[PDB]
C-alpha cells in the first residue's frame, strides 16, 4: 500500500502549496490567442506508463508555453521552483481547448519500483496501487475544496486504440457545460 | 510503513536524477573565496522537524548563494527545475566549510501526515518512521555508489543545547580525511 503514502506526498509537498496560487498565475498569464482554462488537469494513466513528452503520448497534445514559475523555499533549499506547462488539445486540426495539463508523477515511481528488486514490489501490483493512489488522492480532494476546484483527476485505462486528448476534452467540455 | 516508499521515491524522483549531474555543477560554479565541497550534504533530523530556512535552525549555517539549475521535462513538465543551495559553515566566527546542503523533505512529509486525521497517521509513529526512512535510504545508497560518492547522510537526534553546524561539519571533516 505504498500508494497511500505517495498520494499524501503528492498532496502535502505539491498540490496543497500550488493550487492556492494558481488562479493567480493563470489570470497572470492571460493578461501578461486563446483563454487558457483555470484548472490543473492531472492525468492518472492506471497503467503507471508516464511518458515525460506529453506529445509522444498524443500528438494532438501540443506544447504551448509555460506559466509564471512560482517559487519558495523548502527544507533548506532557497527558491524551489514550481513549473507548469500549457498545452493546447488538437481535435481534427483544430484547438478545442487549452489548458494547464501534466502527469501524476508518484504514479511514475510506482512503475519504477516494480522494476527494482530491492524495493520489494511486484510487478503485478502495479494496477493495483495506481488504483489506490487514485483513490486516496480523490478522497484528499474532496475534503479540501481549495484544491478540488483548481483542478480535475482525469484517471483512465488503455484497453487498442485510444485517444489521450479526446479523453482530456471530455473533462474539460463537461467542466465548461457548469461554467 | 510509509517511510519505505517515501525512501524509494526520493531516491527515484530526486537523487538519481541530479547527483550523476552533481559534480558537473559543483565544478561549474568553481571556475565560472572558497572551495565548494563536491557532495550533497543531506540533513535527516529524526524528529521530522523541517525547518525550511536553516539558518533559522542555525545561524551559524549561512546561505551563500546558488549552484547552476538542472532541468529537464518529467510528467509533461517542460523544463522542470531542480536547484540546489549553497551554505558557509561557520566555527567561532571562521569559516570552517562550504558545501551543497539540505534537509530530506520526505521527512517533513512524514511530519505534516501525522497532523492530518484522514491519513490514519499516529503522531507517535513519526521518530520510528523518521528511522525506516534513514535505513531504508541508506540501503538504496549502498547498491548506487554512483550517488553514494555524491552525498552523505547526516541523520541526527537533538535531546537541550544541540549544534547543527558542528554536526555537519563533523561529517564534512571524516570526508577530508580520506580525501
Ligand atoms: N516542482 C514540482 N513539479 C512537479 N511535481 C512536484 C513538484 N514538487 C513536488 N511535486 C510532486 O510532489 C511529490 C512529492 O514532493 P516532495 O517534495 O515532497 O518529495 C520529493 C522531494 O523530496 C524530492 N525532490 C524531487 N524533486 C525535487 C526538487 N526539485 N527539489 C527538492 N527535492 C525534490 O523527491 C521527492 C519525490 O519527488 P517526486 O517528483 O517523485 O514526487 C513529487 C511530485 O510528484
Amino acid at each position: 500500500n505504498v500508494a497511500h503514502g505517495l498520494a499524501w506526498s503528492y498532496y502535502i509537498g505539491y498540490l496543497r502549496l500550488i493550487l492556492p496560487e494558481l488562479q493567480a498565475r493563470i489570470r497572470t498569464y492571460n493578461q501578461h490567442r486563446g483563454a487558457v482554462s483555470q484548472r490543473l488537469y492531472i492525468l492518472l494513466p492506471l497503467d503507471c506508463g508516464v511518458p515525460d513528452n506529453l506529445s509522444m503520448a498524443d500528438p494532438n497534445i501540443r506544447f504551448l508555453d509555460k506559466l509564471p514559475q512560482q517559487t519558495g523555499d523548502r527544507a533548506g533549499i532557497k527558491d524551489r521552483v514550481y513549473s507548469n506547462s500549457i498545452y493546447e488539445l488538437l481535435e481534427n486540426g483544430q484547438r478545442a481547448g487549452t489548458c494547464v495539463l501534466e502527469y501524476a508523477t508518484p504514479l511514475q515511481t510506482l512503475f519504477a519500483m516494480s522494476q527494482y528488486s530491492q524495493a520489494g514490489f511486484s510487478r503485478e501490483d502495479r494496477l493495483e496501487q495506481a488504483k489506490l493512489f487514485c483513490r486516496t488522492l480523490e478522497d484528499i480532494l474532496a475534503d479540501a475544496p481549495e484544491s478540488q476546484n483548481n483542478c480535475r483527476l482525469i484517471a483512465y485505462q488503455e484497453p487498442s486504440s485510444f485517444s489521450l486528448s479526446q479523453e482530456v476534452l471530455r473533462h474539460l467540455r463537461q467542466e465548461e457545460k457548469e461554467e
